[PDB]
């Protein structure tokens, strides 16, 4: 049982149990499932993102700044931030990506149109493709940088 | 601090701690927020819906069956059900109110477009409008029947 990825962890010198998704690194308190067989994942999905580069991306530079200087530490700290305040309510996915994202499409408020495998970076489309409708995923390293990732279709 | 409605719970006999939203009836182990301040509600909103009507509804008929005999609170099991289904990642809202909604909006996948005060049934609007973009309210009972509202917009 549990859908693709995930398994039901503990956090490290804590009590606090909760859902880990191993392909899209999403967290959260609630069981991921309550069936469906034979599934697969889906053949074209439609996703928007919100990028946070460091000085380690193959190109340290964006519309947001001439040159990226943060580190991956900071960067991950940054995006650990996105998530919790999406999370919360306070802020919205598409706002956050509007104003944040390091990556031109930024534009269209992170929206990246619909694609299938072969197209974006290995670990990005590994997550993407292992998001249900909905669902945003977790911290997830490509060579660009630090991405979350929302599923729309 | 917290949004409007919403109060740290406890569910009873045990030691569960989690968010209720008391405008939106949506329970969720996450802390609802992380300043923004003298925001209001938003004037409009795009919601859609997923209702389950009962015996005692105005007009206990819908294109799911000619006469619903579910009891209030077996339309109530329902409800919680779908959420719980929604939650787990396993069905999506869309999908589910296309088939189960008993409202006629379910050929729209439960969208019920843009809307102000002073259109829908008073408990369904002050649920509406007390959601933020992307959240999904808990059991919205109004004179129809028991409803899961979406907002979207």
């Amino acid at each position: 049982k549990l859908p693709p990825g995930w398994e039901k962890r503990m956090s490290r010198s804590s009590g606090r149990v909760y859902y880990f998704n191993h392909i899209t690194n999403a967290s959260q308190w609630e069981r991921p499932s309550g069936g469906k067989n034979g599934q697969g994942e889906p053949a074209r999905v439609r996703c928007s993102h919100l990028l946070v580069k460091h000085s380690q991306s193959r190109r340290p530079s964006s519309w947001r700044q001439e040159k990226i200087t943060r580190t991956k530490e900071e960067a991950l700290e940054l995006i650990n931030g996105y998530i919790q305040k999406i999370k919360s309510g306070e802020e919205d996915f598409e706002s956050l990506a509007s104003q944040f994202s390091d990556c031109s499409s930024a534009k269209a408020r992170g929206d990246l149109g619909a694609f299938s495998r072969g197209q974006m970076q290995k670990p990005f489309e590994d997550a993407s493709f292992a998001l249900r409708t909905g669902e945003m995923s977790g911290p997830v390293f490509t060579d660009s940088g630090i991405h979350i990732i929302l599923r729309t279709e």
